[PDB]
Formats: structure tokens, sequence, C-alpha cells
């Protein structure tokens, strides 16, 4: 019940594992606070005193097992350096997946130049996290039923261009419409001395609230087969 990050990051697969579990508790966070998938599709696991959801691949609830599956594709193409973005986005007619009600936006850069300077890597991954708490903790609901699609992106000067990772085709169309008026809210990285990790939410103007000290709160691209 209990899930150890790193504190000290010292070689590139330490840090690549890292970015994985960053990846993937990030991808639970978000969908557990939107309520995407229901209470019973997480387990509970301890963060130094944070409250995390992990993910569950389970057939009694559908959908998550096509989003688990879904990350193996991210570790993949993580793993080989091709990864720049994981697009994850919600959208409302089954048939429309281009039109879209919110995405999150992850963010990969490869480097051998030490971590991002500013002006440990536990504490950082636990500032993340505690920051997609406070960002999305007030938004407002999403549509009652939603639909969830991915869209890959990929350092296309090191990617062979018939890459493909593990369930996904090569993309059909780069852009989506967003319904309403979209807010970009930049809610952090997390750095090692050989990846950054970035995470990026946009949702619609109406879902946040200005609730100030009041009462309430004082090109290569893919998709999935």
């Amino acid at each position: 019940s209990a899930l150890v990050f790193p504190n000290k990051i010292s070689t590139e697969h330490q840090s690549l594992v890292l970015v994985k579990r960053l990846l993937a508790v990030s991808v639970s966070c978000i969908t557990y606070l939107r309520g995407i998938f229901p209470e019973c599709a997480y387990g509970t696991r301890y963060l130094d005193d944070l409250c995390v959801k992990i993910l569950r691949e389970d057939k009694n609830c559908p959908g998550s097992t096509q989003l688990v599956k879904w990350m193996l594709g991210c570790y993949d193409a993580l793993q080989k350096k091709y990864l720049r973005m994981v697009v994850l986005a919600v959208y409302t007619n089954p048939e429309d997946p281009q039109t879209i009600s919110e995405c999150y936006q992850f963010k990969f850069k490869y480097t051998n130049n030490g971590p991002l300077m500013d002006f440990d890597t536990k504490k950082a991954s636990i500032l993340l996290i505690r920051k997609i708490y406070i960002l999305m903790q007030n938004l407002g609901p999403l549509p009652n039923d939603v639909c969830l699609t991915m869209k890959l992106f990929y350092y296309d000067e090191v990617t062979p261009p018939d890459y493909q990772p593990p369930g996904f085709k090569d993309g059909d169309c780069e852009g989506v419409i967003f319904e309403g008026e979209p807010m970009y809210l930049n809610v952090g990285e997390v750095s090692t001395p050989f990846h950054i990790f970035k995470v990026k939410v946009t949702t619609e103007r109406e879902r946040m609230e200005n609730i100030d000290s009041t009462i309430l709160s004082p090109r290569k691209f893919s998709e999935p087969k």
C-alpha cells in the first residue's frame, strides 16, 4: 500500500523507470479526479502521506483495460527515446473523436545535461502529484458519458518513419476541435539528469470557478487501434 519514488537518480534507467511511473500515476490520478472510471476500478497506494489511486486492469470496468494497454505503447516509445508527447483526450460523441471536451498533455524531453535549472527528485514528484490534485479537485464536471482516445508524437529525426508502438496505428487527423473556450493549465515539470517530464491540462472556461477567498475554497503521429 506504499509507492516509493527514487529519491536519487544516477542512471538513465532509473530515470526512465521514474518517468514511466510518473506518467502512469498522473494519467491515473487525473482520470480518477475527473471521475472517468468508477472508484472500483482503482486501487489505493500512498506516496508519503498522499492518497494516490492506481488504475486497475479488469474486465469488470470497460475501457479501463484499453487505457492500461495504451500505456504499454507509451512505455515502448519512451524506452526507445522516440516519444515527444502523449495527448489523452476526452470526447462525448462516440463517432467524432476529433471534437473533444478536455485533454491532457504529457511532454517528454531526453537530455544528458543534468536536471532542470530553476530560478531531490522525490520532492518534485510529490509536488507534481499534489499540484494535479489542487488544480483539478475543483474543476467542473465532465459530461456524464465520455470516451477516451490517445495521440502520440515523436522526435521524428530519430524515429523510424514506419515504427508503431504496440496497439497503435499511424494517425489520421493531428488536430482536434475544442468545444467552448479552452484554458491552458501548466501543472508542472519534473526533471532528472536524463529526462524532463511536463504536465499540461486543457479545460473549458466554464469548468473553472475562480473561487478566491470565499467559503467554497478559502510530423509523425500515432493513434490507437
